[PDB]
Protein backbone atom coordinates (compact mmCIF):
# COMPACT_ATOMS: atom_id res chain seq x y z
CA UNK A 1 0.00 0.00 0.00
CA UNK A 2 3.05 2.20 0.53
CA UNK A 3 4.98 4.29 -1.96
CA UNK A 4 5.95 1.83 -4.73
CA UNK A 5 9.50 3.15 -5.22
CA UNK A 6 10.64 3.00 -1.58
CA UNK A 7 12.14 -0.37 -0.69
CA UNK A 8 13.41 -2.29 2.31
CA UNK A 9 15.41 -0.39 4.92
CA UNK A 10 17.86 -2.10 7.30
CA UNK A 11 18.96 0.34 10.05
CA UNK A 12 22.68 -0.20 10.70
CA UNK A 13 23.89 -0.04 14.30
CA UNK A 14 27.10 2.01 14.06
CA UNK A 15 25.36 4.46 11.68
CA UNK A 16 22.29 5.74 13.53
CA UNK A 17 21.21 8.73 11.40
CA UNK A 18 21.89 7.00 8.06
CA UNK A 19 19.05 5.58 5.96
CA UNK A 20 19.35 3.16 3.03
CA UNK A 21 16.44 1.88 0.93
CA UNK A 22 16.94 -0.97 -1.56
CA UNK A 23 14.72 -1.77 -4.53
CA UNK A 24 14.80 -4.11 -7.52
CA UNK A 25 13.63 -1.97 -10.45
CA UNK A 26 12.17 -4.66 -12.71
CA UNK A 27 9.55 -4.32 -15.43
CA UNK A 28 7.21 -6.75 -13.65
CA UNK A 29 6.93 -4.45 -10.63
CA UNK A 30 6.91 -1.34 -12.87
CA UNK A 31 5.52 -2.08 -16.35
CA UNK A 32 5.45 1.63 -17.25
CA UNK A 33 9.28 1.54 -17.34
CA UNK A 34 8.88 0.11 -20.85
CA UNK A 35 7.54 3.40 -22.22
CA UNK A 36 10.67 5.58 -21.71
CA UNK A 37 13.50 4.23 -23.87
CA UNK A 38 16.46 6.37 -24.97
CA UNK A 39 18.21 5.10 -28.13
CA UNK A 40 17.08 1.58 -27.24
CA UNK A 41 17.53 0.82 -23.55
CA UNK A 42 14.95 1.56 -20.88
CA UNK A 43 15.93 4.56 -18.74
CA UNK A 44 14.41 5.45 -15.40
CA UNK A 45 13.47 9.10 -16.09
CA UNK A 46 15.80 11.57 -14.42
CA UNK A 47 12.67 13.40 -13.26
CA UNK A 48 11.49 10.26 -11.44
CA UNK A 49 14.33 10.62 -8.92
CA UNK A 50 12.32 13.36 -7.19
CA UNK A 51 9.32 11.15 -6.41
CA UNK A 52 11.79 8.50 -5.21
CA UNK A 53 13.87 10.55 -2.75
CA UNK A 54 10.87 12.39 -1.29
CA UNK A 55 8.92 9.16 -0.91
CA UNK A 56 11.92 7.75 0.95
CA UNK A 57 12.25 10.81 3.21
CA UNK A 58 8.49 10.60 3.85
CA UNK A 59 8.92 7.03 5.12
CA UNK A 60 11.72 8.04 7.49
CA UNK A 61 10.35 11.30 8.90
CA UNK A 62 6.65 11.46 8.03
CA UNK A 63 4.12 13.08 5.71
CA UNK A 64 4.46 16.77 4.88
CA UNK A 65 6.55 19.14 2.78
CA UNK A 66 10.10 18.23 1.76
CA UNK A 67 12.60 20.16 -0.34
CA UNK A 68 15.35 18.65 -2.50
CA UNK A 69 18.09 21.19 -3.17
CA UNK A 70 21.11 21.24 -5.52
CA UNK A 71 20.13 18.02 -7.28
CA UNK A 72 22.71 16.89 -9.84
CA UNK A 73 21.86 14.30 -12.48
CA UNK A 74 24.99 12.78 -14.09
CA UNK A 75 24.69 9.12 -15.04
CA UNK A 76 21.55 7.49 -16.49
CA UNK A 77 19.87 4.58 -14.72
CA UNK A 78 19.35 1.75 -17.24
CA UNK A 79 16.97 -1.19 -17.09
CA UNK A 80 18.54 -3.33 -19.83
CA UNK A 81 16.62 -6.10 -21.60
CA UNK A 82 19.50 -8.60 -21.75
CA UNK A 83 20.54 -8.53 -18.08
CA UNK A 84 18.37 -8.99 -14.96
CA UNK A 85 16.74 -6.06 -13.19
CA UNK A 86 19.22 -3.65 -11.55
CA UNK A 87 19.43 -2.97 -7.83
CA UNK A 88 18.80 0.61 -6.67
CA UNK A 89 19.92 2.21 -3.39
CA UNK A 90 18.78 5.53 -1.93
CA UNK A 91 21.55 6.55 0.49
CA UNK A 92 20.62 9.36 2.91
CA UNK A 93 23.49 10.59 5.09
CA UNK A 94 23.16 12.10 8.58
CA UNK A 95 24.07 15.46 7.01
CA UNK A 96 20.87 15.10 4.92
CA UNK A 97 22.97 14.62 1.78
CA UNK A 98 21.50 11.97 -0.51
CA UNK A 99 22.67 9.79 -3.38
CA UNK A 100 20.86 7.39 -5.72
CA UNK A 101 22.95 4.38 -6.74
CA UNK A 102 22.53 1.36 -8.99
CA UNK A 103 24.35 -1.94 -9.45
CA UNK A 104 23.89 -4.27 -12.39
CA UNK A 105 24.54 -7.92 -11.61
CA UNK A 106 28.20 -8.88 -11.83
CA UNK A 107 29.34 -5.25 -11.72
CA UNK A 108 32.23 -4.41 -9.42
CA UNK A 109 31.17 -0.81 -8.73
CA UNK A 110 27.95 1.06 -7.96
CA UNK A 111 26.96 3.89 -10.32
CA UNK A 112 25.92 7.25 -8.84
CA UNK A 113 22.88 8.62 -10.71
CA UNK A 114 21.58 11.47 -8.53
CA UNK A 115 23.17 13.60 -5.83
CA UNK A 116 21.92 16.40 -3.60
CA UNK A 117 20.49 17.42 -0.25
CA UNK A 118 16.98 17.05 1.15
CA UNK A 119 15.25 18.69 4.11
CA UNK A 120 11.85 18.85 5.75
CA UNK A 121 9.71 21.82 4.77
CA UNK A 122 9.53 24.25 1.88
CA UNK A 123 9.37 28.02 1.32
CA UNK A 124 6.04 29.68 0.68
CA UNK A 125 5.40 29.22 -3.03
CA UNK A 126 5.29 32.32 -5.23
CA UNK A 127 3.50 31.77 -8.55
CA UNK A 128 4.01 34.83 -10.77
CA UNK A 129 0.51 34.34 -12.22
CA UNK A 130 -2.41 32.99 -10.15
CA UNK A 131 -3.93 29.67 -11.22
CA UNK A 132 -7.09 31.19 -12.70
CA UNK A 133 -5.17 33.71 -14.82
CA UNK A 134 -2.85 30.99 -16.19
CA UNK A 135 -5.09 30.06 -19.15
CA UNK A 136 -4.98 33.59 -20.58
CA UNK A 137 -1.28 34.25 -19.92
CA UNK A 138 -0.34 31.56 -22.50
CA UNK A 139 -2.35 32.32 -25.67
CA UNK A 140 -0.70 30.21 -28.37
CA UNK A 141 -1.45 26.48 -28.58
CA UNK A 142 0.79 23.67 -29.83
CA UNK A 143 -0.11 20.13 -30.89
CA UNK A 144 1.11 17.53 -28.34
CA UNK A 145 1.44 14.93 -31.12
CA UNK A 146 4.25 17.02 -32.64
CA UNK A 147 6.12 17.31 -29.33
CA UNK A 148 6.11 13.53 -28.88
CA UNK A 149 7.10 13.19 -32.56
CA UNK A 150 10.25 15.28 -32.06
CA UNK A 151 11.43 13.16 -29.11
CA UNK A 152 11.32 9.87 -31.04
CA UNK A 153 12.80 11.45 -34.18
CA UNK A 154 15.88 12.14 -32.01
CA UNK A 155 15.86 8.68 -30.42
CA UNK A 156 13.46 8.97 -27.46
CA UNK A 157 10.98 6.08 -27.71
CA UNK A 158 8.04 7.28 -25.61
CA UNK A 159 5.21 4.84 -24.98
CA UNK A 160 1.62 5.64 -23.97
CA UNK A 161 2.46 6.21 -20.29
CA UNK A 162 5.00 8.93 -21.19
CA UNK A 163 2.66 10.48 -23.78
CA UNK A 164 0.48 12.21 -21.18
CA UNK A 165 0.32 15.89 -22.25
CA UNK A 166 -3.28 16.33 -23.39
CA UNK A 167 -3.09 20.11 -23.92
CA UNK A 168 -0.30 22.67 -24.11
CA UNK A 169 -0.14 26.47 -24.39
CA UNK A 170 2.79 28.85 -24.59
CA UNK A 171 4.00 32.43 -24.82
CA UNK A 172 7.25 34.33 -24.67
CA UNK A 173 9.61 32.41 -22.35
CA UNK A 174 6.69 30.53 -20.80
CA UNK A 175 4.60 27.39 -21.14
CA UNK A 176 1.49 25.76 -19.68
CA UNK A 177 0.83 22.03 -20.07
CA UNK A 178 -2.04 19.78 -18.96
CA UNK A 179 -0.83 16.38 -17.69
CA UNK A 180 -3.42 13.58 -17.48
CA UNK A 181 -2.78 10.33 -15.62
CA UNK A 182 -3.25 7.48 -18.13
CA UNK A 183 -5.40 4.44 -17.41
CA UNK A 184 -2.34 2.15 -17.36
CA UNK A 185 -1.08 3.93 -14.22
CA UNK A 186 -4.41 5.08 -12.67
CA UNK A 187 -4.64 2.51 -9.86
CA UNK A 188 -0.94 2.82 -8.99
CA UNK A 189 -0.43 6.62 -9.17
CA UNK A 190 -2.18 7.59 -5.88
CA UNK A 191 0.51 5.52 -4.15
CA UNK A 192 3.22 7.77 -5.56
CA UNK A 193 3.61 11.39 -4.54
CA UNK A 194 4.08 12.56 -8.14
CA UNK A 195 4.34 9.61 -10.53
CA UNK A 196 7.62 9.76 -12.53
CA UNK A 197 5.70 9.71 -15.83
CA UNK A 198 3.93 12.93 -14.84
CA UNK A 199 7.19 14.33 -13.45
CA UNK A 200 8.93 13.68 -16.78
CA UNK A 201 6.03 15.32 -18.64
CA UNK A 202 6.63 18.49 -16.61
CA UNK A 203 10.11 18.77 -18.12
CA UNK A 204 8.67 17.92 -21.53
CA UNK A 205 6.31 20.88 -21.04
CA UNK A 206 9.15 23.25 -20.15
CA UNK A 207 10.99 22.40 -23.38
CA UNK A 208 8.36 24.41 -25.32
CA UNK A 209 9.44 27.58 -23.49
CA UNK A 210 12.67 27.74 -25.51
CA UNK A 211 11.83 29.69 -28.63
CA UNK A 212 11.41 27.17 -31.44
CA UNK A 213 9.59 27.28 -34.79
CA UNK A 214 15.38 20.28 -32.78
CA UNK A 215 17.60 20.42 -29.70
CA UNK A 216 16.53 17.78 -27.19
CA UNK A 217 17.08 18.58 -23.51
CA UNK A 218 17.40 16.26 -20.50
CA UNK A 219 17.32 17.04 -16.73
CA UNK A 220 20.74 18.11 -15.47
CA UNK A 221 20.43 20.34 -12.38
CA UNK A 222 17.65 21.48 -10.04
CA UNK A 223 18.31 24.22 -7.48
CA UNK A 224 15.17 23.38 -5.49
CA UNK A 225 12.30 20.92 -5.79
CA UNK A 226 9.68 21.62 -3.11
CA UNK A 227 6.89 19.07 -2.72
CA UNK A 228 3.63 20.44 -1.30
CA UNK A 229 0.79 18.01 -2.11
CA UNK A 230 0.15 14.74 -3.93
CA UNK A 231 -0.60 14.89 -7.65
CA UNK A 232 -4.15 14.15 -8.75
CA UNK A 233 -5.43 12.64 -11.97
CA UNK A 234 -5.20 15.99 -13.83
CA UNK A 235 -2.27 18.41 -13.56
CA UNK A 236 -1.41 21.92 -14.78
CA UNK A 237 2.32 22.57 -15.29
CA UNK A 238 3.28 26.25 -15.75
CA UNK A 239 6.90 26.85 -16.80
CA UNK A 240 8.90 30.06 -17.27
CA UNK A 241 12.19 29.75 -19.16
CA UNK A 242 15.42 31.59 -18.35
CA UNK A 243 17.82 32.96 -20.94
CA UNK A 244 24.64 27.20 -25.26
CA UNK A 245 23.18 23.67 -24.89
CA UNK A 246 21.77 24.22 -21.39
CA UNK A 247 18.07 25.05 -21.01
CA UNK A 248 16.82 26.49 -17.72
CA UNK A 249 13.47 27.33 -16.17
CA UNK A 250 11.26 27.56 -13.10
CA UNK A 251 8.17 25.37 -12.74
CA UNK A 252 4.88 25.47 -10.82
CA UNK A 253 2.78 22.28 -10.72
CA UNK A 254 -0.92 22.55 -9.82
CA UNK A 255 -3.89 20.27 -9.41
CA UNK A 256 -7.03 21.21 -11.30
CA UNK A 257 -8.76 22.57 -8.19
CA UNK A 258 -5.80 24.97 -7.92
CA UNK A 259 -3.85 23.24 -5.15
CA UNK A 260 -0.12 23.77 -5.71
CA UNK A 261 1.58 20.37 -5.91
CA UNK A 262 5.27 21.18 -6.37
CA UNK A 263 7.60 24.11 -7.08
CA UNK A 264 10.77 23.82 -9.16
CA UNK A 265 13.38 26.59 -8.93
CA UNK A 266 16.32 26.45 -11.32
CA UNK A 267 15.44 23.32 -13.32
CA UNK A 268 18.48 23.29 -15.60
CA UNK A 269 18.69 20.91 -18.54
CA UNK A 270 21.21 19.67 -21.09
CA UNK A 271 21.23 18.33 -24.64
CA UNK B 1 -17.80 23.83 -0.24
CA UNK B 2 -16.68 24.93 3.21
CA UNK B 3 -19.89 25.12 5.30
CA UNK B 4 -18.91 28.30 7.18
CA UNK B 5 -18.02 30.43 4.14
CA UNK B 6 -21.02 32.33 2.81
CA UNK B 7 -22.02 34.53 -0.10
CA UNK B 8 -19.51 37.11 -1.31
CA UNK B 9 -20.55 40.21 -3.28
CA UNK B 10 -17.44 41.93 -4.72
CA UNK B 11 -17.99 45.68 -4.43
CA UNK B 12 -16.88 47.76 -7.41
CA UNK B 13 -15.01 50.64 -5.74
CA UNK B 14 -13.34 48.15 -3.34
CA UNK B 15 -11.41 45.55 -5.37
CA UNK B 16 -9.09 44.01 -2.74
CA UNK B 17 -11.84 43.77 -0.10
CA UNK B 18 -13.68 40.52 0.59
CA UNK B 19 -16.87 40.11 2.63
CA UNK B 20 -18.62 36.78 3.24
CA UNK B 21 -22.06 36.69 4.84
CA UNK B 22 -23.66 33.77 6.65
CA UNK B 23 -26.77 33.13 8.74
CA UNK B 24 -25.57 31.05 11.71
CA UNK B 25 -28.74 29.08 12.44
CA UNK B 26 -29.11 25.75 14.22
CA UNK B 27 -30.78 24.15 11.18
CA UNK B 28 -27.67 24.70 9.06
CA UNK B 29 -25.39 23.87 12.02
CA UNK B 30 -27.09 21.51 14.50
CA UNK B 31 -23.81 20.97 16.39
CA UNK B 32 -24.10 24.59 17.62
CA UNK B 33 -26.43 23.32 20.37
CA UNK B 34 -23.62 21.41 22.09
CA UNK B 35 -21.53 24.44 23.20
CA UNK B 36 -23.64 26.56 25.54
CA UNK B 37 -22.13 28.97 28.07
CA UNK B 38 -24.36 29.87 31.03
CA UNK B 39 -27.42 29.10 28.92
CA UNK B 40 -27.10 30.59 25.43
CA UNK B 41 -25.40 28.93 22.47
CA UNK B 42 -21.93 30.36 21.83
CA UNK B 43 -19.99 29.86 18.62
CA UNK B 44 -16.63 28.61 19.96
CA UNK B 45 -13.88 31.21 19.76
CA UNK B 46 -11.66 28.46 18.35
CA UNK B 47 -14.09 28.00 15.46
CA UNK B 48 -13.10 31.45 14.17
CA UNK B 49 -9.90 29.87 12.81
CA UNK B 50 -11.67 27.36 10.57
CA UNK B 51 -13.94 30.21 9.44
CA UNK B 52 -11.34 32.82 8.46
CA UNK B 53 -9.03 30.30 6.79
CA UNK B 54 -11.90 28.69 4.89
CA UNK B 55 -12.79 32.18 3.67
CA UNK B 56 -9.21 32.98 2.63
CA UNK B 57 -9.05 29.62 0.89
CA UNK B 58 -12.13 30.55 -1.16
CA UNK B 59 -10.61 33.87 -2.25
CA UNK B 60 -7.03 32.83 -2.97
CA UNK B 61 -6.96 29.03 -3.24
CA UNK B 62 -6.03 25.85 -1.42
CA UNK B 63 -2.86 25.74 0.58
CA UNK B 64 -1.27 26.91 3.78
CA UNK B 65 -2.51 30.03 5.58
CA UNK B 66 -1.43 31.74 8.80
CA UNK B 67 -3.60 33.84 11.11
CA UNK B 68 -1.49 36.17 13.24
CA UNK B 69 -2.25 38.31 16.31
CA UNK B 70 -5.81 37.06 16.68
CA UNK B 71 -7.75 38.85 19.43
CA UNK B 72 -10.97 37.36 20.79
CA UNK B 73 -12.99 39.95 22.69
CA UNK B 74 -16.79 39.57 22.51
CA UNK B 75 -18.71 36.26 22.36
CA UNK B 76 -20.82 35.32 19.34
CA UNK B 77 -24.27 34.31 20.60
CA UNK B 78 -26.94 32.27 18.84
CA UNK B 79 -29.85 33.06 21.16
CA UNK B 80 -32.96 30.88 21.33
CA UNK B 81 -35.53 33.69 21.58
CA UNK B 82 -34.38 35.76 18.59
CA UNK B 83 -33.78 34.66 14.98
CA UNK B 84 -30.41 33.38 13.82
CA UNK B 85 -27.72 36.10 13.77
CA UNK B 86 -25.93 37.33 10.66
CA UNK B 87 -22.16 36.84 10.49
CA UNK B 88 -19.72 38.79 8.30
CA UNK B 89 -16.07 37.97 7.65
CA UNK B 90 -14.53 41.27 6.51
CA UNK B 91 -11.07 40.95 4.92
CA UNK B 92 -9.38 44.27 4.17
CA UNK B 93 -6.85 44.92 1.38
CA UNK B 94 -4.15 45.09 4.08
CA UNK B 95 -5.03 41.44 4.91
CA UNK B 96 -6.46 42.58 8.25
CA UNK B 97 -9.63 40.67 9.10
CA UNK B 98 -12.57 41.05 11.44
CA UNK B 99 -15.49 38.75 12.25
CA UNK B 100 -18.75 40.59 12.90
CA UNK B 101 -22.29 39.68 13.90
CA UNK B 102 -25.61 41.51 13.96
CA UNK B 103 -28.59 40.33 16.01
CA UNK B 104 -32.08 41.16 14.79
CA UNK B 105 -33.12 44.77 15.35
CA UNK B 106 -29.65 45.86 16.49
CA UNK B 107 -28.20 49.19 15.35
CA UNK B 108 -24.52 48.18 15.48
CA UNK B 109 -22.47 45.15 14.50
CA UNK B 110 -20.48 43.37 17.22
CA UNK B 111 -16.79 42.64 16.60
CA UNK B 112 -15.94 39.13 17.81
CA UNK B 113 -12.49 38.38 16.33
CA UNK B 114 -9.73 40.57 14.92
CA UNK B 115 -6.37 39.88 13.32
CA UNK B 116 -4.36 39.46 10.14
CA UNK B 117 -4.13 36.53 7.73
CA UNK B 118 -1.61 35.66 5.02
CA UNK B 119 -0.84 32.88 2.57
CA UNK B 120 1.77 30.38 3.70
CA UNK B 121 3.25 29.24 6.99
CA UNK B 122 6.70 28.66 8.50
CA UNK B 123 8.18 25.19 8.64
CA UNK B 124 6.69 23.61 11.75
CA UNK B 125 8.93 22.81 14.72
CA UNK B 126 7.53 20.05 16.93
CA UNK B 127 9.74 19.75 20.02
CA UNK B 128 8.94 16.02 20.20
CA UNK B 129 8.41 13.86 17.08
CA UNK B 130 5.01 12.26 16.58
CA UNK B 131 6.19 8.75 17.46
CA UNK B 132 7.82 9.84 20.74
CA UNK B 133 4.72 11.83 21.77
CA UNK B 134 3.03 8.90 23.56
CA UNK B 135 5.99 8.33 25.87
CA UNK B 136 6.64 12.01 26.60
CA UNK B 137 3.26 12.24 28.39
CA UNK B 138 3.13 9.32 30.88
CA UNK B 139 0.29 10.18 33.25
CA UNK B 140 -3.29 9.72 32.03
CA UNK B 141 -6.46 11.58 32.98
CA UNK B 142 -10.10 10.56 32.57
CA UNK B 143 -11.90 12.65 29.91
CA UNK B 144 -15.22 12.27 31.75
CA UNK B 145 -13.37 14.19 34.47
CA UNK B 146 -12.67 17.19 32.21
CA UNK B 147 -16.13 17.53 30.69
CA UNK B 148 -17.49 17.43 34.25
CA UNK B 149 -15.39 20.46 35.28
CA UNK B 150 -16.75 22.50 32.36
CA UNK B 151 -20.39 21.71 33.17
CA UNK B 152 -19.91 22.37 36.90
CA UNK B 153 -18.64 25.86 36.05
CA UNK B 154 -21.47 26.67 33.64
CA UNK B 155 -20.23 25.33 30.28
CA UNK B 156 -22.96 22.92 29.14
CA UNK B 157 -21.20 20.72 26.57
CA UNK B 158 -23.19 18.32 24.42
CA UNK B 159 -21.94 15.17 22.66
CA UNK B 160 -20.40 17.05 19.72
CA UNK B 161 -18.08 19.01 22.04
CA UNK B 162 -17.27 15.93 24.15
CA UNK B 163 -14.76 14.54 21.65
CA UNK B 164 -11.57 13.85 23.65
CA UNK B 165 -11.31 10.05 23.71
CA UNK B 166 -7.94 9.93 25.49
CA UNK B 167 -5.74 12.40 27.36
CA UNK B 168 -2.19 12.16 28.68
CA UNK B 169 -0.02 14.70 30.45
CA UNK B 170 3.23 15.63 32.13
CA UNK B 171 4.92 18.69 33.56
CA UNK B 172 3.80 21.64 31.42
CA UNK B 173 2.50 19.14 28.86
CA UNK B 174 -0.63 17.50 27.51
CA UNK B 175 -1.57 15.01 24.79
CA UNK B 176 -5.18 14.48 23.72
CA UNK B 177 -6.90 12.28 21.16
CA UNK B 178 -9.67 14.16 19.37
CA UNK B 179 -12.28 12.09 17.52
CA UNK B 180 -14.78 13.42 15.02
CA UNK B 181 -18.17 12.22 16.40
CA UNK B 182 -20.76 10.51 14.22
CA UNK B 183 -23.11 13.50 14.45
CA UNK B 184 -20.79 15.62 12.26
CA UNK B 185 -18.78 12.85 10.53
CA UNK B 186 -20.84 13.47 7.38
CA UNK B 187 -20.05 17.21 7.44
CA UNK B 188 -16.48 17.45 8.83
CA UNK B 189 -14.53 16.70 5.59
CA UNK B 190 -16.06 19.92 4.22
CA UNK B 191 -14.42 21.96 6.98
CA UNK B 192 -10.68 22.42 7.24
CA UNK B 193 -10.68 21.74 11.00
CA UNK B 194 -14.23 21.48 12.36
CA UNK B 195 -14.79 24.02 15.18
CA UNK B 196 -15.77 21.25 17.62
CA UNK B 197 -12.35 19.63 17.24
CA UNK B 198 -10.67 23.05 17.27
CA UNK B 199 -12.32 23.85 20.61
CA UNK B 200 -11.23 20.45 21.96
CA UNK B 201 -7.62 21.40 21.23
CA UNK B 202 -7.94 24.22 23.76
CA UNK B 203 -9.71 21.85 26.15
CA UNK B 204 -6.67 19.58 25.87
CA UNK B 205 -4.21 22.41 26.56
CA UNK B 206 -6.03 23.38 29.78
CA UNK B 207 -4.68 20.15 31.33
CA UNK B 208 -1.07 21.32 31.01
CA UNK B 209 -1.28 24.16 33.56
CA UNK B 210 -3.74 22.46 35.89
CA UNK B 211 -2.42 20.53 38.88
CA UNK B 212 -4.53 17.89 40.62
CA UNK B 213 -9.65 22.54 40.67
CA UNK B 214 -11.99 25.25 39.34
CA UNK B 215 -10.73 27.92 36.93
CA UNK B 216 -12.10 27.82 33.39
CA UNK B 217 -10.07 29.34 30.56
CA UNK B 218 -11.34 30.57 27.19
CA UNK B 219 -9.51 31.56 24.00
CA UNK B 220 -8.24 35.14 24.21
CA UNK B 221 -5.13 35.67 22.05
CA UNK B 222 -3.17 33.69 19.45
CA UNK B 223 0.13 34.98 18.09
CA UNK B 224 0.02 32.57 15.14
CA UNK B 225 -2.28 29.83 13.88
CA UNK B 226 -0.74 28.09 10.86
CA UNK B 227 -2.95 25.66 8.92
CA UNK B 228 -1.09 22.92 7.01
CA UNK B 229 -3.51 20.08 6.19
CA UNK B 230 -7.16 19.11 6.66
CA UNK B 231 -8.12 17.31 9.87
CA UNK B 232 -8.95 13.62 9.73
CA UNK B 233 -11.30 11.52 11.84
CA UNK B 234 -8.68 11.08 14.61
CA UNK B 235 -6.38 13.84 15.88
CA UNK B 236 -3.51 14.10 18.37
CA UNK B 237 -3.12 17.53 19.99
CA UNK B 238 0.21 18.03 21.81
CA UNK B 239 0.31 21.13 24.02
CA UNK B 240 3.12 22.77 26.00
CA UNK B 241 2.00 25.44 28.49
CA UNK B 242 3.97 28.57 29.36
CA UNK B 243 4.32 29.63 33.00
CA UNK B 244 -2.25 35.96 36.71
CA UNK B 245 -5.36 34.25 35.26
CA UNK B 246 -4.10 34.20 31.67
CA UNK B 247 -3.07 30.74 30.48
CA UNK B 248 -0.87 30.36 27.41
CA UNK B 249 0.63 27.48 25.45
CA UNK B 250 1.85 26.20 22.11
CA UNK B 251 -0.03 23.51 20.18
CA UNK B 252 0.85 21.01 17.45
CA UNK B 253 -2.02 19.20 15.69
CA UNK B 254 -1.34 15.82 14.08
CA UNK B 255 -3.35 13.30 12.07
CA UNK B 256 -3.11 9.55 12.72
CA UNK B 257 -0.37 9.01 10.12
CA UNK B 258 1.67 11.83 11.66
CA UNK B 259 0.79 14.55 9.15
CA UNK B 260 0.97 17.90 10.93
CA UNK B 261 -2.40 19.62 10.61
CA UNK B 262 -1.93 22.95 12.38
CA UNK B 263 0.55 24.80 14.60
CA UNK B 264 -0.53 27.21 17.34
CA UNK B 265 2.05 29.66 18.69
CA UNK B 266 1.11 31.77 21.71
CA UNK B 267 -2.43 30.49 22.36
CA UNK B 268 -3.31 32.70 25.32
CA UNK B 269 -6.46 32.16 27.37
CA UNK B 270 -8.52 33.91 30.04
CA UNK B 271 -10.87 33.00 32.87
Amino acid sequence: QGHPLVGTRSPVADEPDKYVWELTMDTDTFPWLEDHRVQGPIVFPGAGHLDLVVGCATEAFGPGRYSVENVEFRRPLFVFDDRPAPLVQVVLSPSMHFGVYSLQDGDKEWVLHSEGTVRAGAPDAEPPVPFAELEAHCPLEFDPAKVFAKFRNNGLMLGPTFRVISRLKYGELRSLGRIDTPDTIADEAPRHLIHPALLDACFQSLSIAMGNDKTLYIPFDVRRFSFHAKAGKRLYCYGQAHVIAYCEGDLWLFNEDGELVAEFEGFKGKS
